[PDB]
């Protein structure tokens, strides 16, 4: 094997990070809490060994992820605080999100209450508005990529499938990777762009409100077939205003969906209660939003 | 971890296999030479731990592979000699192919001579004729799945993506897995059948004669795009009769390709030299097929 160092030094910034506890691993990366030995402030470190970056294509994907993410700064995007490397590893320094992601929330709570769905969906949309106006398509928005800080604020992360739109009307023809909430224009390989992320948000909203994803089966290719056929249903207990907005977003024709900028003007948002914040108990117990002191 | 036993007992057949040397691993399986303690004859054992078969879908794929393969017996198909299980593992007993596969040959020889290509391609086609007349589509014919015994005879193996055609004109809509030489009707998800294997044979013939696969790029999705666009070329040094047959097989429209039964009647075969066998040196040195004693 090749061992990961206990202290990480960036020679340009002159900065040292002590490697703390293990956060998880996925794709090519192992992740740890890392504290700046000097400033003592804590980060999420993503460490990827160069032994798995032997092919130029895999290196280029890494370089792109970093290039896209380093140029982003927004309240609902994961803060990018630096990156550096030695002969064995690439280290990326990211904003630590102490409440993990909406994945862990969903596992614990299943369907959320409408106001909670509204609260998270608004921050997800705001994050994505920022992306899209800077010509970035995320292309893998999912529960696992929507991180939550201490105050239950959403931070969009994992730009491993993101791409920049370089000219007006550019249709991306290729997507290297397998998103979760994957849009029909991708699956048929007919060309794709910004609308891909609105599709994913539609899936996310369905999941948050219903407690299961709209095209789930026990087989991935069977699911892609459902998505091709637009074969989902919205349970009757879902409110019509929410159901309508889901249906607008989850449409086969990309050009028929709303754009990211329209969404917060939908009646789902403008005529429903949007809490200003959620108490920490919302990780565990459904909130009833009492008017009581 | 969970340790694999040194001796494998099948309680129905009453048979014991001593576990010999490690052959390799891929997907979910570790593979070893295994000798029948009684008869002393040697097999290839594919051992897959049940800890990776926790989902019904993954178990069903295994059951299907076995069901398809156990019902097959042909000179150019890998012999199926049994299967059994304990609480921790499934064990499959297969014909040992001491010369590994055409993958290892290709790595060592690159482009083969025309007569060699003819020799292997004929056995590949014969194996596939057998499959197709028993309504089996292999769906992942590639160099790595075309094993060679001591006498350099081809044995088609890995039925992990195979499917049975249950009625006339059935179009398979789904393929769980990622073939190497993947046909355009699969990639676009428009429905597919027997023609898928002829496409793969076209790719195999290209590879055997040219020394590289027809749609290779440094990115898998980029390759799928080439295949969508039928974007390959045949080098000028390839003989026109071979080039013509490749082009007939490597066509976007499935219904425009030859069927497996037509192939051996192609001029590529009927008007070229087909050696009756190849000497062992053909693993390493190009043969010149001298008429000299
Ligand atoms: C860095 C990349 C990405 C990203 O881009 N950003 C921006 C990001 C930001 N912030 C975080 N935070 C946390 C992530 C995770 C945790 C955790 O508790 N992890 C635990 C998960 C279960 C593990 N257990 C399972 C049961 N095992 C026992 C066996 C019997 C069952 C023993 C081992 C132990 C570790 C805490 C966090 O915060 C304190 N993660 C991020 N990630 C990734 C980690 C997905
Ligand atoms: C069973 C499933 C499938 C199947 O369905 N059928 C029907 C089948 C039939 N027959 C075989 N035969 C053989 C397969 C393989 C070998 C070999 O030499 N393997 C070696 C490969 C390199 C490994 N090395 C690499 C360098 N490492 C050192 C480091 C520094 C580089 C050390 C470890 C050591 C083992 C020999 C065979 O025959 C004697 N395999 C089959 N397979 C699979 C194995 C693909
Ligand atoms: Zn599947
Ligand atoms: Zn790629």
């Amino acid at each position: 094997a090749k061992e990961i160092p206990e202290v990480l030094v960036d020679p340009r910034s002159r900065r040292r990070y002590v490697r703390g506890r293990f956060l998880g691993k996925g794709g090519f990366a192992k992740c740890f809490e890392i504290s700046d030995a000097d400033t003592k402030e804590v980060f999420a470190g993503k460490i990827v060994p160069k032994s798995l970056l032997l092919k130029p294509h895999q290196r280029e994907k890494m370089s792109m992820e970093i290039s896209i993410h380093r140029s982003l700064a927004h309240q609902h995007v994961v803060g990018f605080h630096g990156f550096f490397e030695d002969n064995d590893f690439v280290f990326v320094v990211l904003e630590l999100c102490r409440r993990r992601s909406l994945l862990e929330l969903h596992k614990r709570r299943k369907a959320l209450t409408e106001p909670e769905a509204r609260y998270y969906l608004r921050q997800i949309v705001l994050g994505c508005q920022y992306l899209h106006r800077n010509r970035v398509i995320h292309r893998d928005l999912k529960l696992g990529n929507l991180f939550l800080n201490e105050d239950l604020e959403v931070k969009i992360g994992d730009f491993g499938l993101a791409t920049k739109v370089e000219y007006d009307g550019e249709r991306k023809k290729v997507l290297c990777g397998t998103p979760n909430y994957i849009a029909p224009e991708v699956l048929s390989k007919k060309g794709h762009s910004f609308e891909v992320d609105v599709w994913s948000i539609g899936c996310i909203m369905y999941t948050l409100l219903v407690g299961k994803p709209p095209f789930e089966t026990s087989c991935l290719k069977e699911t892609y077939l459902r998505i091709k056929k637009n074969e989902y249903s919205i349970p009757k207990h879902i409110n019509p205003v929410a159901a309508s907005l889901i249906q607008k977003m989850l449409q086969t024709d990309p050009t028929a969906r709303p754009t990211i900028n329209e969404l917060l003007n939908d009646e789902f948002f403008t005529s429903g209660y949007i809490p200003a914040r959620l108490p920490i108990t919302c990780l565990t117990i459904p909130p009833r939003f009492s008017i009581a002191p």
